[PDB]
């Protein structure tokens, strides 16, 4: 599916809408 908030995220892993990678998921402020 896709990596929730604080999830670990990669390349193939991406975070759900409305979240970026930094290693794990974090909110966009946009
Ligand atoms: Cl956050
Ligand atoms: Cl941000």
């Amino acid at each position: 599916y896709c990596q929730k908030w604080m999830w670990t995220c990669d390349s193939e892993r991406k975070c759900c809408e409305g979240m970026v990678c930094r290693l794990w998921c974090k909110k966009k402020l946009w």
